[PDB]
């Protein structure tokens, strides 16, 4: 017996448990955890030597191939990676999400659960002192380099989560290893990084199980692109994953594994697809249906991939699980290759489709002749890929722990330059606090300024946030939702303060625009207030820096640009879904709960930060003033709604006993009056006794995500 | 577009969310927030001033049917406190959460979405002083007495929930208005409070839509047995309120009432059932389907209902809503009720086939003769029957607030006598503990009772728990699952030593044995850590006292008896959920969290608490200390686990290599390396570094439930 969810009962219904996981942290760790400080007690290179042990210490649950667990490893930290979009900078390794459904459980994850299984003992060792996360990539990294190749580098970092991202919407199918996503290769489903439900990046056969190379590059392509990879990491990726290890395919798995983790008898232990004859095995092993390895030394790095691959002509074939796999024509390889377990049988090497696909693909097979050609170029290419890839959602600089962590920053850290004066102190905060509001520049005009720039942050991945003032930067200041020649008018007057006031500077003082972007919605909010009869005064925290052009990677931004804004009323003209599920989604962005959203909104609605400074949802008589009005005529049954004719996401409010219209609204305001959960806190906020409160939650709500990007004491 | 939950995927899927609603309150509300001391503040009288004003006041997009809303807030009080189940407690109106999804969108609940509606503006004008669970049963009781009929009483103290009971099984059916719960009225299956998915006791038309009044009786009976009610108040409460009002039922509800809330448009903003004639037509109103007033004067307290029913022959037919309903068989009654909106109309009188019941089965029969000889008995029981209707769920009398609260506490209140006597102080508890711990009880013996003790607390409606000592009476002193035989041993000995403490102080202070429980197991728990080296201080709140036989109603206790405990391994031969399940169904009952029930079972096999002093889960050779064993050998990879022959709830933990039988468990002890989310809280207390953090995680929730029923001090 099992409690039927709204959910199912109406589909269409709102997902509000994704923001009532920001409420808490749930686990039983305490919620003031620093995972920094404990990780930085860390003795990382006993780490390290324990898991280089572990690399050939076979367990007979699951002995390792080749008596080296190196390749499995990196296949482990590989998919770890490999969830992450950056649509949403969701998935990824950073929560070592792995180990929870459905996750856990997909086909393309199968007996990872015995790989994750190795390192129990070592993560027991440690402790706290280095989560499953770190723990996860560590052994990727390890794997690497004692099989013969140097890392780029390795930071830690990464705290654990304690179960699923509610948050992901890992696309429309019903059944893993099936796709209703895409009808031409390449033409995926905005939004999702795999081409097939279940599966990390796309159908090693083929695309919709068909050996065609050549279409596979096209999904290849765009799951790799929306995972922040371009052509030559991509095949830096796969070239130099499969220089290691091998696919394991006996028989069909569809006959011979038992339930995945999810669906698997208690007795197993977390463990699943146990093999409906066998609960170990080795030469007889199966997990994706294809069997075979690369290379004729599968524990060695070298050029034996991309020699294999482009060195000898390859045809398709079934192979002994009854999955698509590439065979090689010349004699010569037959029998090359050691068995895995077998000391006196041998193997021949074998391709995926999507292997083929790199020789296939014009633009791929540039890169691997050149990879051939300079196999340090390949093997540079390869370590930077990796260290991108199992980085990637950890954020800036000052989250990267450990002494591993590189000297080179990258760009895709969106690095942040050390301030070279010194920080502002009260006496200089309110100077500034005070030209601002001085300045020529409205209280929403400020609002919506500071809001825009951070309104960008993605606790996700750590993306974006107030703190560089990249908001001034393309492709930020040229967005839609920023009003371009609008924000222009703010800034220049912003940069016009910053310079008298530094200039007017004798000492080393100065302040950057960052944080007079933030000083200023402040002060402007602590104005609505004031207006409003409330005095509150905002904390503030200076540090903030400007970051350049130079080392902001634009293109990469694009993915951070908004379709709807909830605060600025903001919904494009073509989003599939409806506003509120996106507004819901955003809001988990920013750590929001439903309360602090919903304060969020009824609060901005009062002080009129709109998108193109429309009445949409700005239910009061009194603009630019911080109250509950929002709450009180959106409750108000003395007004009927309707849709608005000729308008998607429209609504217009008309005073019900007559029929008058009264209010403009779209589908973001009128979810708060709608949805049974949202309509109480609404109530809560709309009564003749809560103005204060929602003006004191609004301000906290402001200010926690003023900060969320300020890791410089986190 | 909503990502598919792990639970879609797998149905099996332990319901965790259920534990993670306690981890958290949701809602606006300050975490400090205190209901009690905010509605103190309340002008009740106020209140009930201006609800009586709005009995009268028609809306013109909801008119009052004779011009008098009082029929449809009883209703709405009704269906409030009516989905009250006694088996776990749940449902009911202590949290209002008519007013959210699935219940605010049951067939049964046709409606009242507009009854709430109308008191929205009392709610807004008195704010966080009166909530909304308190303030429809109020308009409830308003309502009744402005009708002419005083209530017996009425308590405030209902704080608002904010989100649904997901711990709730409403029933297995995938539809509303279906029943698979039932193959014989009378026969429904255990654990519901309905015949039918989606009604609050049973069909109205009658058994499976059958108009058979004998046959509908029988699930009538059973329904309000489930409710806590008898004969004589399930009578007095359908006769009472049918007193009242009329059923509405102009069209077909099938074809002319738009979609539930849950499903209603943006626009409606929550409310439902639009009307395709429009809701302000008063005479094309459509709620159940059936259309009728039962009496003469529906606004008037008297004896209407029961004269019509016995006086008069009723005979089947299908009303102008297209539903089985029963008119008079005379023409003395044809026309003889003025119509509901039309001033120049006049209608017949009408009965539902659960009306027609009461009058064919012998019971309710002799039940309701009685009551048309005697309307002062009707008035009597009526009035009683609705106030425990009404407060069934509110706890023990310390929680009935407000000047309206009766003199008179009644036997469901599970009332506690005062302590006549001084509270003991720090010294005498050390001095008791010492001595408890000095006399011939285990600490295992200890701590199990006073488990048994407070493990019977349920947050759902503050029953049960280690206040009052009703351990030690019926029928919980005879529970097999408390060891009867053991249990008088126990108590024995801790009532020679309260003796003793008693006749030895000079002064006015005195012990209860309801104290001396709680305290000897703190005792043995600090025992049991010292045993492991752990120096910990357990708070312990003396005040508790002990209940006598008089006001205890053992009957209702059997609903407390646990089926499965999972801190003493316990597990009834013949449950029919897997024994997790009800695992985690009791420990919400306890508002324990994931990590706090993991935290309790581990710790408790350490000390070795066992029903029936077995083995099973006992992962130590320590008994009576408090460690992380049970976590380190759960998780040891070294072990394996499978079912044991011949025993239907035994695990054997065997050694992967010896075959050495190590271990002995149940799935209860299982169920923490096998679920995803709970593998991961075991992982962090198997830790080598974390065995101090299980002493304390553990004391923290030892004492959390210790105190659950201690409203005393409030
Ligand atoms: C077009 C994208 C890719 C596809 C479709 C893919 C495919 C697969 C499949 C089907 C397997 C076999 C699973 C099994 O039977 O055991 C495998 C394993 C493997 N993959 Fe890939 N993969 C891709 C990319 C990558 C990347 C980017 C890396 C890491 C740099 C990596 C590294 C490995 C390693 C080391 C193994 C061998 C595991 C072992 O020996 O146990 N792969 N892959
Ligand atoms: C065997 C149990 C019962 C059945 C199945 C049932 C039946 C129903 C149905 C079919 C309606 C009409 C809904 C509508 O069309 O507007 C109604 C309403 C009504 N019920 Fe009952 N009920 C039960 C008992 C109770 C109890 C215990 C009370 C309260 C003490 C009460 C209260 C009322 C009142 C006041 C109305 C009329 C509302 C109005 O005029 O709007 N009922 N009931």
């Amino acid at each position: 017996k099992r409690p039927k969810s709204n959910q199912d009962w109406w589909p269409s219904k709102l997902n509000l448990e994704i923001l009532d996981q920001n409420a808490r942290d749930v686990g039983p760790v305490e919620d003031d955890f620093d995972y920094a400080e404990e990780f930085q007690k860390l003795d990382l290179e006993a780490v390290k030597s324990d898991l280089e042990e572990l690399m050939t210490s076979s367990q007979d649950w699951w002995p390792a191939d080749y008596g080296h667990y190196g390749p499995l490893f990196i296949r482990m930290a590989w998919h770890s990676a490999g969830t992450y979009r950056t649509a949403d900078g969701r998935g990824g390794a950073a929560g070592g999400r792995q180990r929870f459904a459905p996750i856990n459980s997909w086909p393309d994850n199968a007996n990872l659960d015995k790989a994750r299984r190795l390192l129990l003992p070592i993560k027991q060792k440690y402790g706290q002192k280095i989560s499953w996360a770190d723990l996860m990539i560590l052994a990727g990294n390890v794997a690497i380099e004692s099989m013969g190749f140097k890392t780029f580098g390795y930071a830690g970092g990464r705290e654990d989560a304690f179960e699923e991202d509610k948050a992901v919407n890992w696309g429309p199918e019903d059944e893993f290893e099936t796709q209703e996503r895409f009808d031409e290769p390449g033409e995926i489903q905005e939004g999702l990084g795999a081409s097939v439900m279940g599966l990390i990046y796309v159908n090693p056969e083929g695309p919709d199980g068909n050996p065609d190379p050549e279409a596979s590059a096209k999904n290849i392509r765009q799951t790799f692109d929306r995972m922040a990879m371009n052509d030559k990491e991509t095949a830096a990726l796969i070239a130099g994953g499969h220089t290691f290890g091998k696919v394991h395919g006996a028989d069909d798995p569809e006959e011979n594994l038992g339930p995945e983790p999810e669906a698997a008898p208690i007795e197993q232990q977390g463990l699943g697809w146990q093999n409906k004859n066998g609960n170990s095995k080795g030469g007889e092993m199966i997990t994706a249906g294809i069997e075979g390895p690369w290379t004729q030394s599968p524990t060695e790095w070298d050029m034996g991939y991309i020699n294999n691959l482009l060195d000898y002509e390859w045809e398709p074939e079934k192979g002994p699980g009854g999955a698509w796999q590439w065979a090689p024509k010349s004699e010569e390889l037959k029998n090359s290759v050691p068995d895995a377990h077998d000391p006196d049988e041998k193997q021949t090497p074998m391709m995926l489709t999507t292997d083929i696909a790199l020789k296939r693909d014009p633009d791929y097979r540039e890169v691997m002749e050149t990879f051939q050609e300079n196999p340090m170029e390949f093997g540079m290419n390869f370590a930077k890929a990796w260290y991108k890839l199992t980085h990637r959602d950890m954020g800036p600089p000052e989250r990267f722990l450990g002494p591993e962590v590189p000297d080179e920053e990258m760009i895709w850290q969106d690095p942040l330059p050390d301030a070279d004066y010194d920080l502002i102190g009260d006496e200089e905060i309110a100077e500034l606090k005070e030209e601002i509001l001085d300045s020529d520049l409205s209280v929403s005009q400020l609002v919506k300024t500071a809001w825009a720039s951070a309104s960008t942050y993605r606790d996700s991945d750590k993306r974006g946030g107030a703190n560089g003032a990249r908001l001034r930067l393309e492709p930020q200041k040229n967005w839609e939702v920023n009003e371009p020649e609008q924000l222009e008018t703010v800034l220049g007057t912003l940069e016009n303060i910053q310079t008298e006031f530094n200039d007017s500077r004798s000492d080393g003082t100065q302040v950057s625009l960052a944080d007079l972007i933030v000083l200023g919605g402040n002060a402007a909010v602590e104005q609505a207030a004031a207006n409003a009869g409330y005095d509150v005064e905002i904390p503030f925290e200076p540090g903030r820096v400007d970051a350049g052009p130079e080392h902001t990677d634009a293109p990469s931004f694009d993915a951070l640009k908004p379709k709807v804004d909830g605060v600025r009323n903001y919904i494009q003209d073509d989003i599939t879904r409806p506003a509120e599920e996106v507004l819901v989604d955003n809001a988990d962005l920013l750590n929001l709960t439903a309360s602090e959203l919903t304060a969020l909104i009824g609060g901005m609605r009062s002080i009129g930060a709109n998108y193109q400074d429309t009445d949409l949802g700005v239910f009061t008589d009194e603009p630019e003033t911080l109250t509950n009005d929002f709450f009180v005529n959106l409750l108000d049954m003395g007004t009927e709604w309707e849709p608005a004719a000729d308008s998607e996401h429209r609504y217009k409010g008309l005073d019900r006993d007559t029929g008058e219209v009264k209010w403009e609204a779209t589908r973001i305001d009128l979810i708060f009056g709608s949805n049974d959960r949202l309509r109480a806190i609404s109530e809560v906020y709309g009564s003749a006794d809560a103005e204060k409160k929602l003006v004191h939650d609004f301000v906290d709500t402001w200010s926690k995500v003023m900060k969320l990007d300020r890791f410089d004491l986190e």
